[PDB]
């Protein structure tokens, strides 16, 4: 019944500093809800370059979400989601940051807009992928389908495209109800 979970959050130039603080904010209460459970997370700001800004290690000492995010600076730059999600999958998801070797890997990756970067991402597809897109960036179809590559199958199911958090049906108890 183990998860280890990461969270990939964007931090690009387009975030203003009321939606970057709200998505701290929505890490913050996915962790609490989801709090001394067989759940275990790191958290990953992704813009031009990849930062672990804590992991499961950390997590397991503090336990306290307000203190693991504390130090997270906005770095305002690209969208690099390939190369994020690549990170995730070959640096993160490895028992020298505290990660399980026998736990369900999920990823939870917010952002708000389409990639920069290009490639692939066949080092993360075993991994169980949701892709949150919010605000504006998506309110067209066509953008809203561009994130369908980088989450599980089906994207009915996996792709969240909202207009803010508040409206996302509850991520901790989906988590714990269908992982
Ligand atoms: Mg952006």
């Amino acid at each position: 019944g183990n998860v280890d979970l990461v969270f990939l959050f964007d931090g690009s130039m387009s975030l203003q500093p009321d939606e970057f603080q709200k998505i701290l904010d929505f890490m913050k209460d996915v962790m609490k809800k989801c709090s001394n459970t067989s759940y275990q997370f790191a958290a990953v700001q992704f813009s031009t370059s990849y930062k672990t800004e804590f992991d499961f290690s950390d997590y397991v000492k503090r336990k306290d979400p307000d203190a693991l995010l504390k130090h997270v600076k906005h770095m305002l730059l690209l969208t690099n989601t390939f190369g994020a999600i690549n990170y995730v999958a070959t640096e993160v998801f490895r028992e020298e940051l505290g990660a399980r070797p026998d736990a369900t890997k999920v990823l939870i990756i917010i952002t708000d807009g389409e990639a920069t970067d290009s490639g692939n991402i066949d080092a993360a597809k075993d991994i169980i992928r949701y892709i949150i897109g919010i605000g504006k960036h998506f309110q067209t179809k066509e953008s809203q389908e561009t994130l369908h590559k980088f989450a599980s199958k089906p994207a009915s199911e996996f792709v969240k495209i909202l207009d803010t958090f508040e409206k996302l049906k509850d991520l901790c108890t989906e988590l714990q109800k269908k992982i």
